[PDB]
């Protein structure tokens, strides 16, 4: 009944127009689970690896026909007859079939698609919504969203060294209210940024990327857009940053350097502005800097390891022991399977850290991360600006989940933060 | 078993981040149909009217709680127990329950939401895909897409006048190939534009909106992008345009970056000349909203070799369409599901144009969603053409993805419209 009958994959397009894999897993019950796999950066590196074609006569080598073939043949022959209700066993069967430590044989994209589609197929067989099937009876916490509003850096026309500037509606009584708050402030930002010498176009996440005079100015625009929309900073709306320092050395504020100096810069911002979170505040492998950044403001700021931890258990366990950070950014496709993602979410959580579930550049109509964040009571999500279906779909799923929980639903609010 | 047991609505967000209505229709079988309504007015008019809250303390008055209540209360009470498999009768029930000729009491958005969700609930009950449930056994034609790749006029800081420039992969053997062709060209145009000093922007469709100097420049940049991508203009790729001349119309039209005006007859001559210079197969709103005299003349001069699509001119209005059919005003109509307000009436407008030799072009709206109904509607009615924008934002791409799934599912039965979509 929950035993796999057929596993089918196809090549579809992501939110950038780039090819991506969609996997359909059909059970004996006749229930089908469908999943679209994201894609972003960077690699090859040492995150799980996606199987791309390299055929220059199709989509400039970005085709995923080999990953589709690894599902329709290799994964399908090996998993037909497997019980889809047994997620942990299915994922270790996928990892076993691949044999490589970074999913390079079958592809991280082929493995994750099956991994996620099998969970959805089974959830529909038990007639359960995904968050409930994944996290059990206690899955009820709606996350405070990290809503992108302003960009910066490479796209691009030139902006402050910084990369992403996000808002967080902590003070809201529900996700529905918090969503309205950020959407209002996103539109109110344009009633300040527009008619001043800028466009209304968007990027890959829906946010904007204008030109700025100083590094202190984007914060001043956001803080104005908050009270202009009628919201109180700190108490209701709080700032979350992703400077993504790995790509850069402030070029140019006049001060470029130094691992110890950089930590001192962030301490000033938090003292005058309501910053609750800082993501990739130091480089990919600058382990010495992270430890200092933690000891300085870790008890008043959230420090998120994105490129620093790359959704890896080995370096997450290393940063837990070293006390290098207090938050990890969870990218489903960076690890390659559901079980391994759930494993990394729990490890961070049970070490007093927070798991921030995130989307990527190449998104889809797929809303798994909205059900994964409620299933694990993660308390936070990073799924982009309130402006593109690749991002809005996730916010809509959170609205459906909140409504479906009824009186059981609880919005994380300030309780999402471990200060 | 296909009898409606529950009808519930909620306020979700569209691709612009504005509130929109989502309707769920649950049948006695336990099957649920879900539909999101795309947006959407509230360019009076002669169309169906959507219900917005006007409460400025929520989403700047753009809330949709009133339309949600008209569903959760008025429509649910009236339609619980109605057979969802009877589409026409259901839509007649929604139209009668409203009582207004423009769906202003309940809201066009509440009516469309239920009309669409009931069809999906029913398709799931018969265990059929939507296109099959809607158009029957002969629903198999995959459309040639009108892919938005360049933007101008309004969304133009100051350069350019017209509004949108699209490419159509007429020469492809399948929708899968045609979508790749357009994707490759759009990306090649992203290279061409950056290798000129501009950036890679994307208004709500996904198309690039640069500040250009001449009216020909967007068409030239497109010809270069088609060629550098490795495709042949005319034979493989054709240009479809929506200048939306209502936006630049005392008068006789006004071309800001060309320093001209002239007569509707001269504005026709402008299109006659441009069509001789570029592989333009289709032109949408070549003349303004109510220039019925101009439209009739534009048909006489180009209607034998160019598709003339009425959008703001016909506004998915069956009375205006019947007038234009007789008056010989156009030869194609842009079909907006939410401008008419119901599925039955959309099917009626598509059929009226189809019989009588016109083409029905199914279109998306500026504020779209994850909802992919128009992909199933274009196949169900074998329309042959779709207008779903650039191959970029998921609001657009979701529809392309649904068409890929439809083409795969049909297998040997699937047929891409190709050049047969046209009357050139
Ligand atoms: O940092 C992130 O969360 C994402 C942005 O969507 O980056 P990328 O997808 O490029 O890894
Ligand atoms: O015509 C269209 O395709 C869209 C995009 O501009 O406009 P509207 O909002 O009128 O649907
Ligand atoms: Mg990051
Ligand atoms: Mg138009």
């Amino acid at each position: 009944s929950t035993l796999i009958e057929a596993i089918v994959a196809r090549e579809v397009l992501d939110s950038r127009g780039n090819p991506t894999i969609e996997v359909d897993v059909r059970l004996e019950s006749g229930d089908v689970g469908r999943a679209i796999v994201p894609s972003g950066a960077s690699t090859g590196a040492h995150e799980a690896l996606e199987l791309r074609d390299g055929d220059k006569s199709r989509y400039n080598g970005k085709g995923v026909l080999k990953a589709v073939q690894a599902v329709n043949e290799d994964i399908a022959e090996a998993l037909i007859g497997f019980d889809a209700a047994d997620q942990i066993a299915l994922d270790q069967e996928l990892i076993a079939l691949d044999g490589t430590p970074n999913k390079s044989k079958l592809g991280a994209n082929a493995i994750l698609g099956v991994s996620l589609a099998a969970a959805k197929a089974a959830a529909a067989a038990f007639g359960l919504p995904l968050y409930r099937y994944l996290g059990g009876v206690y899955a009820h916490v709606l996350p405070v969203p990290m809503m992108n509003i302003m960009n910066g850096g490479q796209h691009a026309t030139n902006s402050t060294d910084f990369q992403e500037f996000m808002i967080m509606p902590v003070g809201a009584e529900s996700f529905r209210e918090g969503l309205r708050w950020g959407a209002e402030i996103y539109h109110m930002l344009k009633k300040v940024i527009h008619d001043r010498g800028f466009s209304t176009t968007v990027g890959d996440e829906g946010g904007f990327a204008p030109s700025l005079p100083t590094n202190d100015a984007p914060l001043q625009l956001i803080m104005e857009a908050i009270e202009k929309a009628g919201y109180r900073p700190g108490e209701q709306i709080v700032i979350a940053l992703d400077p993504a320092t790995t790509e850069i050395h402030l070029k140019r504020e006049g001060r470029s350097l130094s691992s110890a100096e950089m930590v001192d810069y962030w301490v000033d911002l938090v003292n005058r502005y309501p910053i609750i979170s800082l993501e990739d505040g130091l480089a990919e492998d600058d382990w010495e800097g992270w430890a200092l950044l933690r000891a300085k403001l870790g008890d008043r700021v959230q420090l998120v390891g994105d490129d620093f931890l790359v959704t890896n258990v080995q370096r997450l366990q290393r940063a837990i022991e070293a006390k290098a950070a207090n938050s990890i950014l969870i990218k489903l496709n960076q690890i390659g399977s559901l079980t391994e993602t759930l494993s990394a979410i729990q490890l961070a959580q049970r070490s007093g850290w927070t798991a921030v579930v995130s989307h990527r550049s190449g998104e889809s109509e797929d809303v798994t991360i909205a059900d994964l964040v409620v299933a694990t009571n993660a308390g936070q999500i990073k799924t982009g600006a309130p402006a593109r279906t690749d991002r809005i779909a996730k916010y809509n799923q959170l609205l459906r989940i909140e409504e479906e929980l009824g009186s059981a639903a609880r919005y994380a609010g300030r309780s999402a933060f471990k200060v």
